[PDB]
């Protein structure tokens, strides 16, 4: 976990997010506004921690898949309001390879938001 590695992460997150919510749904992305979104992830990882389990490097690939049925695209500045597509509308309709790379992707950015609300607690 680390600041560059997250922007890498959350850039990756976008790329796949909005190439497929572009031509799934017709409508295009909005610019993004990266520290708005990660506030939004900030929120998220409690409720995902209580809804389904705590995050750690082993969590297992379903509970992540279970966890992108409450993360709502709508949230975010690229999709901001646009439709009610939460992320495993995008996890289902990528190929087997493409998937792995996004439960990936997905689970390595909750990794490291929660590395930094841990920061915050720090005195
Ligand atoms: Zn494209
Ligand atoms: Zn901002």
């Amino acid at each position: 976990a680390s600041m560059d590695k997250l922007r890498v992460l959350y850039d990756e997150f976008v790329t796949i997010s909005k190439d497929n919510l572009e031509r799934e749904t017709g409508l295009s992305a909005s610019d993004v506004d990266m520290d708005f979104d990660l506030n939004i992830f900030m929120t998220l990882v409690p409720v995902l921690e209580k809804k389904v389990c705590v995050i750690t490097p082993t969590i297992e690939d379903d509970k992540i898949v279970t966890m992108m049925k409450y993360c709502s695209y709508q949230s975010f500045s690229f999709w901001f309001l646009k439709s009610g597509a939460v992320v495993k509308s995008v996890y289902n309709k990528l190929d087997d390879v493409e998937k792995e790379k996004f439960v990936a992707t997905f689970r390595d950015m909750l990794l490291n938001v929660q590395t930094l609300i841990s920061l915050n607690s720090m005195y």
